[PDB]
DNA sequence: TTGTTAACTAGCCA
DNA sequence: ATGGCTAGTTAACA
DNA sequence: TTGTTAACTAGCCA
DNA sequence: ATGGCTAGTTAACA
């Protein structure tokens, strides 16, 4: 694989010790929700106090690793976001609540509840002196758009014409099994997602931590964009496919 | 005054004794974000625990005025969401975290953070009895849409035939000052996603209490789907377009 | 145009 | 305390 | 077509 | 301690 690309078969809490302390830039963790899902382990199959649990021992191993200007993205359903935002606040500073709007629903049947459509990204920094670049991340916009938006009191204005935010709320649709991008991994996440973070909050060449890869999406987005990545996943299969998702670039 | 639709120029938690225990079907809560704001008082100026020992304060006012079949839904900001919703599923059972997406991006000047276009709702329920009717909230499709999503598969579905879950993101824009919807209010909120709350989750006939009412969305709603309404607003100028909004149906 | 499917069924009754 | 049966669930990829 | 604005800048310096 | 100054911020209503 290309230089800084680290992918770990291994278990993160038993290998967090092999990595240094304050080498990580960033933190790009999307780990079990406890929504019970087949990663061919048990890693979802926890839930309530003995999830979020061990929730706080894994990250309680990855917070030191991230240097003084370090941050951190992680995803997690609303059904445990109120608890582990609330623990990573007496930890970290929270610069942002991401919202992912998946667009397409949740199955299920239920007809006593609204369906769920999002994720919740939690996005904290060790300090007050956090590095994050906008511009690159910056939505530019079409010609037909721009001149909707346009005004003479905008005119000249970095949003018009270099582009806008994405915002706290996050509109890119889950990946279709039929998708280009999708992979045997029943969890993915769309690169698009994955690499805005890669790229406004990890200074070009950082390093980024990935403590649950999976299909190697992080690995996939910093490969391209030319930053680190350390990566750890149990399954070896999901290992397998992020190798070949790295080797195909 | 219609009847049914009651309003208050007091302060809730004062007057919380004045409400019959266990009389309201729902509870629509807008109440101070925390964020600054000036409603012609200091009620916005709170922040930190100062902010959220008020809010567990009234919310414990609130909640033994829900009856069993009882639920709620409380507005607030990513910025104390996390403590508060804590609280809350310690007292009663979140159902749904619904995102409200504004559309329109808060402004200010950044380029250090994710700009906000989100607010949050915590929809509760006292008991796993909660009264819930999704129909009168269905969203129909429109012939083209619906032709896009018909397959034999879903041929006579009731989502299909008679329209989909508004799911737990809210899509809608925030009102603008010339919006013929909107009054002299620093903070309203669009009826659309109000009325939405009312007509799931308060039976025909059933009581609205909503403490911190503003400029009466919530009464408006009311009025306008045959439900019952209690309200609170300290402020005389919004309670007055209140009147006004619910006295011009 | 179409087959297919994706991190997040649930209330009864037995 | 625990299943299983039912009526029920969408946007977008190929 | 264009003016205008909405629940949530942020760091520096005299 | 405290303004003030800076570079800077969007979709949609009328
Ligand atoms: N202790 C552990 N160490 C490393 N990986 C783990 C551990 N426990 C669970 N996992 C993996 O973490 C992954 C969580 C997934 N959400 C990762 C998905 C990944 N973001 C993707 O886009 O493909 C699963 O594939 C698990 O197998
Ligand atoms: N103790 C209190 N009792 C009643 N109202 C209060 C109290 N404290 C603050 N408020 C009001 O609560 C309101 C909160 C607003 N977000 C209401 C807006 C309302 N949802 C609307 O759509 O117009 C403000 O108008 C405050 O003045
Ligand atoms: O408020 C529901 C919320 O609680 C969670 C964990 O945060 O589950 C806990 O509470 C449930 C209440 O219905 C219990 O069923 C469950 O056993 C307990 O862990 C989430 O499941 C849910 O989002
Ligand atoms: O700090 C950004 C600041 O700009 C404000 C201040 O009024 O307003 C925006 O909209 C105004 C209405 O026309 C413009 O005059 C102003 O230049 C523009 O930035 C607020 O929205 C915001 O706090």
């Amino acid at each position: 694989l290309p230089s800084g690309i680290e992918l770990h078969n291994r278990d993160f809490l038993t290998d967090a010790a092999h990595l240094p302390d304050a080498s990580i830039d960033l933190i790009v963790a999307d780990p079990p929700y406890g929504l019970g899902k087949d990663y061919g382990n048990d890693s979802d199959k926890r839930s309530g106090d003995d999830f979020l649990a061990w929730t706080r021992e894994w990250l309680e191993l990855a917070i030191p690793k991230l240097k003084p200007s370090g941050s951190m993205y992680i995803f997690c359903t609303w059904q445990y976001a109120p608890e582990i935002f609330s623990f990573l606040k007496t930890q970290l500073t929270m610069v942002n609540e991401i919202i992912w709007d998946r667009r397409v629903p949740s199955m299920g049947g239920t007809t006593r509840r609204f369906t769920s459509v999002h994720d919740n990204i939690g996005f904290f920094a060790v300090s007050r002196a956090y590095y994050f670049d906008l511009d690159p991340v910056r939505i530019p916009y079409d010609a037909d758009t721009k001149k909707a938006r346009s005004r003479k009191l905008f005119e000249g204005s970095k949003w018009l014409e270099m582009g806008y935010n994405p915002k706290d709320v996050w509109s890119v649709s889950r990946l279709h099994r039929q998708h280009a991008e999708r992979v045997d991994h029943p969890t993915q996440k769309p690169l698009e997602i994955i690499e805005r973070m890669v790229l406004a909050s990890c200074p070009p060449g950082g390093r980024v931590l990935d403590p649950f890869m999976g299909s190697g999406t992080t690995a996939v987005a910093c490969a391209r964009q030319g930053r680190d990545f350390v990566g750890y996943e149990i399954n070896e299969s999901y290992c397998a496919i992020a190798h070949e998702r790295v080797n195909a670039l």
